[PDB]
């Protein structure tokens, strides 16, 4: 849909997309991951994670030392504007977000924080 964006995280390590632009005219935005390949969530597991540019370092960093079985994420981390569970191949999982939490001319980014992903899976999300 206009609100809606399906993206897939694969098992060479990236994402099928690096930008994404919400319309003014969605109240909500729902991102739709999906992980094509054959290798479980424990060595290949992706995540979407959206933060402001500005928060990605830190969100990734707590991230990957929260640890495999918190999908590596810090929990009730306010940084995070949304986030899916970490999957592996074959598995799927959707987030939706209230765009109020976008601002006009901020830069957000979105990425796994699997260990190392963040080198290759991340893009920028801004207001159209
Ligand atoms: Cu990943």
């Amino acid at each position: 849909a206009e609100c809606s964006v399906d993206i897939q995280g694969n098992d060479q390590m990236q994402f099928n997309t690096n930008a994404i632009t919400v319309d003014k005219s969605c109240k909500q935005f729902t991102v739709n991951l999906s992980h094509p390949g054959n290798l479980p969530k424990n060595v290949m597991g992706h995540n979407f994670v959206l933060s402001t540019a500005a928060d990605m370092q830190g969100v990734v960093t707590d991230g990957m030392a929260s640890g495999l079985d918190k999908d590596f994420l810090k929990p009730d981390d306010s940084r995070v504007i949304a986030q899916t569970k970490l999957i592996g191949s074959g598995e799927k999982d959707s987030v939706t977000f209230d765009v109020s939490k976008l601002k006009e001319g901020e830069q957000f980014m979105f990425f796994c924080t699997f260990p190392g992903h963040s080198a290759l899976m991340w893009g920028f999300l801004h207001l159209k």
